[PDB]
């Protein structure tokens, strides 16, 4: 047909049985896709949707990404997705959505692999009638088939998912879905799958949104309908929701320390952070999180430079070139927000949230943390270096004056998480000492014990980020965490104990820890009521004090020391029926063996690597010059303030031109800038998101 | 015949021309070994010299190991072996050789890889009439073959080799030599080479003696018949010879800064070392070296354990049977000294030598010596920690007693070769800041100046080393390595010129430098004198004192940080003849299309890695392992001498229950342990030295 593969066998029986209970219900369709994604318009390429006597213009297009996941999560998914759906549907004072708006909203799976693909999940996906095996090929006239497309519009829906079940059932009440099952043959990435959900079938389908999740992330009974009523301003670019780590069956995931950790953390982003960049107008999206996209926005320069990169380049290596692709969907953003002649803005949804599964081990949660880390970082910094467009855009002097100010403020705070090296080990340092100092009992011994612990366990964290893999070692990255938890908590006992005895002397530049320490807390908890979610302000807070050390000494050396992931990297047989083989009058000729010799004769008279690995090279060499410049800018810092790196030997030899003092008041001046700091960035974030809410509500 | 494939086909007429100017000189045969190198006798697999109407009783089998070395380097080893039987055919009143010696000799080349190995060789080969291409299978009966061995007789020898040709000429004065060229097909390592070599072929030939050669080594014009009378003697088990570095076309090379080092290195480690061991009885034959094994010694045990390791091992890993083999060859020699109930001893031979080639770039320099430190180190511990094996051999009590001192030497060294990354850094700092807090004029700035340059390259070292990769990054070693030559030059002028003011004020401490100094230069040069080989005292000397911090602060780093190399790593088509394909009845089943179903309907009702992964992890373990006790064990000695890490802060808090001075009686208790166990080193060796040659010559 038209020159392509194509097949519509009928689904099962027993699947059309009960669908029964027209045409496209009917019928499976396949298609073997054996072009370029940025080709599906043009090689006559087309999907049902513009088929029928009347085309439809969809609405709303939602892509899910799945490499290897269970059945379970992808059930997940899919069941927040009938859900909002139905609640669509239902809806009854509404000029877009209504009693047809399954028509309107079209799902794509935009699966990883045939190899890789997880048979649990093929079962639910065949289960649904979407997918069926036998008539997938391997390559279509002498042209490899690069995807398999899979188009059915199913009457099930998934009604309950127990911890082992998915109850599909067909009744009056469920709503038709249009999934279309994309099947990648071979294992490419995933900026590979949005190349082929924006560059391949938004194409042809032309949605109005276009939705990203993932499997296992699941949306609210309502979230999805709240992010698109978030475009109804015509200025709005794109969109993303609130993420809440999802605690299982009655909270039992809480008593895991290292998923509260995450829980608390995910909810002070949400509340701050998001709130505080959705103010100014260019939020950089959650990994995790599930974002909206208008279609006309990120059409053209956007796309281009996010799938593509910067097109002007020689033979040879830029930096923010050939590395943009480690800040991956925070280029979206930064060149929706900046488009020339244009003024897109970036939106904050907080009525639309979706609950995700966070890791519960310590190796793969480093190993997660590896990707947001150095992503947040490369973003950071090409936004910083490029700030210059935001006045070539189409945005008003306030907009324009205002992403510059929010532009700055986050690469300052990219600069205060880049010196966190430095900024832990000398406030541990200056008061374990300070308070050794004064009151002598048995502080002393303590000191030396602890500045000996840090070391031994911030030199194996290096020498096992460089060398080793985080799986190999378990048990030492979990006693190196339990380390820095027990020097947290002898960091607030010298801390209380100083303030308390400060309190009762009444020091200045230890009751001020006091005076910040609780207007920090206070504002953290103020912010909780306001976003009125506070019960992440005690009952998972104390885990992530404890684990706070061990994300500025463990998930950063390893994020540093893994920039890019490195890996360098016939004639003749004879089978004797019986004691006999072939003969022949080959080789018998002498002059072949006069000529089988002057040849090698000949060649004892007669008298750089591919492109792979010219680019790992560049690569390792990136990793290394970051690693090398990060340790020697803190202990740059650390050497001027303490006056270690013999400098205080130097001041000595000077004066002698005496012996070295064990503190001096470059301690104090250090300790109360980086509190000041802390006071800054604390109240910053509080009015940030006093002023959304106000906003929101007002608005409401 | 017999079951084996095999083939006599003439030489080329050109090359069977010249041999005119017997049969086994006219006819080259062909053979595919397709059984194991442990299974030649019993597969009845033979060779030519087992087949004559008298078979051939061998004398010396030459093993020469090639692996994709050009045709000038095995040109250069062919010719040294021509020579030597020439030398040996020549020899008049003589035993064993003599005018048909020719054939007691064979000469075996086993190449590695019919990939790997360099055509530019084959040329040679086949224009000496051991190899001709055509007849090479790739399996036989539905088995791989293994390898295949070419043997020839010829009777034409290289007598020049310019730089770019060789020259080949059959006269009355060429002697034939007996070729058997091994071939293996697939990159397995050396030791399964030398596992062919000594399990294979030399269970054939039962040779008395087995020479190991390598690609590119230069015998002398007499150096094998001088290693050859060493086993005159019956208690000699194993013997090696002098390795001397050659300088090319009237001592070019020798402008290299990086070749002159080199060859003092080696002139030195030939006079001291190899003498001062050959005294005990138990040598450590250096890598590049030809030795010469007797079969009966190292037969049994010493083989068993050289090419399988340790035996007695269960599903699990262990320490020494698992690493064992990083010091490959040195197991043969500890294995062949203490025997059970035999008294074998190994000799060195200084009257036999061979002249090799050595790297000139840094890169390779760090990747050659990273294979050399870690056998030694590995050696050595094993060496020591079973010395105990020494008392269940055979020798007498005067020659176990000094066995088990020799052992304790060694190990007295190599833990005096642990400890250098300390002890380096302690005599550069306490150097620089004495001579700093003594004289003040300009030495403050340059001691803060050279703590950091020394830091600075240290840590590169260590990043680079663990993350990078030496052939990425050259520029950088070899400012490193200028950076730590110019650091050198400064320690020796602080050496000099306080000592030469001390002098002029005559302090013990100091003047006490200059007493060691002249005294271990005085011995090295005593040495030289005695070994009669005194022109690299001064002609490659320098080169080597300043490169001499480069060797203990750049290839221990390297070497320690990679121990081991860890390498962690359908159905369908269709082709339209024109518009129309194939169709049938399958799949048009409806009953299939609800079996196609139903299955995965119940695969969504349904609810360790293999060894090389384990093997990979462990290996990785041990190597961070290794790294972090090395560097803290360091730590540890510079903290208690210099009172870093803290301690000085903590004796201060002890004396205010006060601040820190600026240097200790421990670093100049410590200054003199390390100068006097210099000394004791430098003694050692001289006396060694002095006893090899007075019993040399007494003897002779
Ligand atoms: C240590 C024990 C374990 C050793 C383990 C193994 C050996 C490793 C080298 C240890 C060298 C210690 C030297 C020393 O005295 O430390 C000093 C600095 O202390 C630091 O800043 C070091 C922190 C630990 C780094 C460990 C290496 C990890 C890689 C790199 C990671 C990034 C490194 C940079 C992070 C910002 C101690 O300072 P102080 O004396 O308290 O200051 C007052 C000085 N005064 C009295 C003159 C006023
Ligand atoms: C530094 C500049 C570059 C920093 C680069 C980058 C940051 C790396 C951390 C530097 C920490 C320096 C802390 C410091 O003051 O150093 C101290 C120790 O000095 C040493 O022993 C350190 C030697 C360099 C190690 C660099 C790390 C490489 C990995 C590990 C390699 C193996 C490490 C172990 C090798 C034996 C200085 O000692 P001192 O003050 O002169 O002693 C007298 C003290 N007193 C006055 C109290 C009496
Ligand atoms: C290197 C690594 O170990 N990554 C970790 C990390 O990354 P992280 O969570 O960032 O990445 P994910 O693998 O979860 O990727 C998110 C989306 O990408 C799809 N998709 C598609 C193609 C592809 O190559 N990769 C891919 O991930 C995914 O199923 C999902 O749809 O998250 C999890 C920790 O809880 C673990 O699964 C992993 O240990
Ligand atoms: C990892 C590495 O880079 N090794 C380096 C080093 O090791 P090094 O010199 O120790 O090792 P060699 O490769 O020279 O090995 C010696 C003998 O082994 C044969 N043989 C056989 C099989 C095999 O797998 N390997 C093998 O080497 C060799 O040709 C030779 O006959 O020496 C040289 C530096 O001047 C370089 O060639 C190499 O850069
Ligand atoms: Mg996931
Ligand atoms: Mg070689």
């Amino acid at each position: 047909w038209n020159g392509n593969f194509v097949f519509d066998s009928p689904i099962s029986k027993t699947l059309l049985d009960q669908y029964a209970t027209p045409n496209e219900f009917k019928f499976m369709r396949y298609q073997a896709v054996t072009c370029e994604p940025n080709q599906l318009a043009e090689k006559n390429f087309t999907v049902r949707q513009l088929k029928y006597l009347t085309p439809r213009e969809t609405e709303l297009m939602l892509v899910v990404t799945m490499y290897n996941e269970d059945h379970i999560l992808l059930g997940r998914t899919l069941k927040g997705i009938m859900d909002n759906v139905k609640y669509m549907v239902k809806k009854k004072n509404s000029s877009t959505w209504g009693p047809d708006a399954w028509k309107k909203i079209v799902v794509c799976i935009i699966s990883d692999g045939r190899s890789k693909i997880n048979e649990r999940s093929l079962a639910l996906l065949s289960s649904l009638g979407c997918y069926q095996d036998g008539f997938a090929k391997d390559e279509i006239n002498e042209k490899k088939v690069a995807m398999h497309v899979y188009e059915h519009t199913t009457m099930i829906n998934i009604t309950n998912i127990s911890e082992s079940e998915v109850s599909l059932e067909c009744n009056q009440g469920t709503v038709p879905i249009q999934l279309l099952f994309c099947l990648k043959e071979q294992n490419q990435k995933k900026i590979n799958s949005h190349r082929w959900a924006f560059e391949g079938f938004a194409e042809l389908l032309r949605p109005n949104i276009v939705t990203l999740l993932d499997a296992g992330t699941m949306p609210g009974k309502d979230s999805i309908y709240q992010l698109w009523r978030e475009f109804r301003n015509p200025n709005v670019g794109g969109a993303c929701g609130e993420i809440r780590t999802d605690l299982g069956k009655r909270f039992v995931k809480l008593l895991n320390p290292l998923v509260a950790s995450q829980n608390f953390e995910y909810k002070m982003s949400n509340i701050l952070d998001k709130t505080t960049e959705s103010n100014f107008g260019f939020i950089t999206v959650l990994p995790g999180a599930f974002s909206a996209y208008r279609f006309e926005a990120v059409r053209g320069q956007p796309l281009q430079k996010y799938f593509y990169g910067e097109i002007m380049e020689n033979e040879g290596f830029h930096f923010f070139s050939s590395n943009m692709y480690l800040a991956e969907d925070r280029i979206l953003c930064f060149e929706v927000v900046t488009k020339k002649n244009c003024n897109w803005i970036l939106k904050y949804c907080r009525s639309s949230y979706a609950s995700t599964d966070v890791p519960e081990r310590v190796p793969e949660f480093i190993l997660q943390r590896r990707r947001w880390l150095n992503g947040s970082f490369f973003a950071s910094v090409y936004s910083f270096c490029h700030f210059y467009r935001v006045w070539s855009s189409g945005h008003n002097i306030g907009r324009k004056l205002l992403l510059t100010v929010e532009f700055f403020y986050l690469f300052f705070n990219t600069l205060i998480s880049w010196f966190s090296l430095s900024s832990f080990f000398l406030v541990f340092r200056i008061l374990t000492v300070s308070i050794a100092l004064a009151y002598h009992s048995a502080f002393n011994v303590l000191s030396v014990i602890f500045l000996w612990l840090y070391g031994i366990c911030t030199l194996s964290t290096f020498i096992l980020s460089l060398g080793n893999k985080p799986k190999s070692t378990e048990k030492f990255y979990v006693l190196t965490c339990v380390i820095f938890a027990v020097m947290m908590i002898y960091m607030i006992f010298c801390s209380i104990f100083m303030s308390v005895k400060s309190f009762q002397n009444i020091t200045e530049a230890f009751r001020d820890i006091v005076i910040s320490l609780g207007s920090t807390y206070c504002l953290y908890l103020i912010s909780s009521i306001i976003y009125l979610q506070p019960w992440h302000m005690l009952t998972s807070f104390i885990q992530y004090i404890l684990l706070s050390p061990s994300y500025i000494n463990v998930l950063n050396i390893y994020a540093f020391c893994n920039v890019h992931d490195l890996s360098w990297g016939p004639l003749g047989k004879i089978n004797t029926t019986e004691d006999g083989t072939f003969k022949m009058e080959v080789l018998v000729s002498s002059s072949e063996i006069q000529a089988n010799y002057d040849k090698y004769l000949k060649v004892l008279n007669d008298f750089e690597p591919s492109y792979d690995e010219k680019k790992t090279g560049y690569y390792a060499n990136v990793r290394s010059l970051v690693i090398i410049f990060w340790v020697i800018t803190n202990f740059i810092i650390v050497a001027v303030v303490l006056e270690t790196g013999g400098i205080a030997d130097y001041i000595a030899m000077k004066s002698i031109s005496a012996e070295i003092p064990l503190m001096t008041s470059k301690a104090s001046i250090y300790f109360n800038v980086i509190l000041w700091l802390v006071a800054l960035s604390a109240l910053i974030r509080f009015i940030g998101c006093s002023i959304y809410m106000i906003v929101r509500f007002f608005k409401k």
